[PDB]
C-alpha cells in the first residue's frame, strides 16, 4: 500500500540516476553517494547531538558514514507497519537517503539508542527483514554503510580519497564545529577537518 508507493519511487530512481544523484560514468554521481549520507549526519550535527562524524573507505570498495548523534528513531510508525528508520531510508524526499539507498546493490544500517542496537540489511533500498534489535550498548549513534550498484555506475567504479577528503573539509569549513574523520582502510591515511 505504502509499499506500493516505496518501490514506485525506488524504481524511479534505478531508472534514471543523473536525475537524483549525477552522472553515472563520471565519479561523479559515486562520490555524492558518500556526500548525500554525510550531509544527513551533518543535519543532526546542525540540531546539536553530533559530535564527531566519521567517513570510512573500506578495502571492498564499500564507504560508511558513522555519527554519535540520537539514532534514527526505532519506533514502528504506526499508520505505514514499520520503523521510522526504515522510511527515512526508504521513502524519496538534498535527495535524501533514499537514493543512495537505491542504487546501492547492499547497504547497512545500524542505530545505538535508547540502550539497544538495532541493525537493519537493504539490497537496491529494499529491506530484507524489520529493524531488528541484535543487542546492548550505553553509546548513540547512526552508522550506515554502502556497495555502489556496479548496474548503476560504471567507468569511475573506485573512490578516490582526495575527492572525499576535498569535499569534507568544505563542509567542516561551513559547518563551524563538526569534527569529521576520514579513513582509507586500503592503505592506512587518516585525515581530520574541523574549523574552529
Ligand atoms: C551516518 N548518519 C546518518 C546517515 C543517514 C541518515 C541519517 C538520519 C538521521 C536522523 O534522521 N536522525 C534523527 C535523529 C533523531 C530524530 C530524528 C527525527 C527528527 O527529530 O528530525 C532524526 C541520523 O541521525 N543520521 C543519519
Amino acid at each position: 500500500s505504502s509499499s506500493i508507493k516505496v518501490l514506485k519511487g525506488l524504481d524511479a530512481v534505478r531508472k534514471r540516476p543523473g536525475m537524483y544523484i549525477g552522472d553515472t560514468d563520471d565519479g561523479t554521481g559515486l562520490h555524492h553517494m558518500v556526500f548525500e549520507v554525510v550531509d544527513n549526519a551533518i543535519d543532526e550535527a546542525l540540531a546539536g547531538h553530533c559530535k564527531e562524524i566519521i567517513v570510512t573507505i573500506h578495502a571492498d570498495n564499500s564507504v560508511s558514514v558513522q555519527d554519535d548523534g540520537r539514532g534514527i528513531p526505532t519506533g514502528i510508525h504506526p499508520e505505514e507497519g514499520v520503523s521510522a528508520a526504515e522510511v527515512i531510508m526508504t521513502v524519496l524526499h538534498g535527495v535524501g537517503v533514499s537514493v543512495v539507498n537505491a542504487l546501492s546493490q547492499k547497504l547497512e544500517l545500524v542505530i545505538q539508542r535508547e540502550g539497544k542496537i538495532h541493525r537493519q540489511i537493504y539490497e537496491h533500498g529494499v529491506p530484507q527483514a524489520p529493524l531488528a534489535v541484535t543487542g546492548e550498548t550505553e553509546k548513540t549513534g547512526t552508522m550506515v554503510r554502502f556497495w555502489p550498484s556496479l548496474e548503476t555506475f560504471t567507468n569511475v567504479t573506485e573512490f578516490e580519497y582526495e575527492i572525499l577528503a576535498k569535499r569534507l573539509r568544505e563542509l567542516s569549513f561551513l559547518n563551524s564545529g563538526v569534527s569529521i574523520r576520514l579513513r582509507d582502510k586500503r592503505d592506512g591515511k587518516e585525515d581530520h577537518f574541523h574549523y574552529e
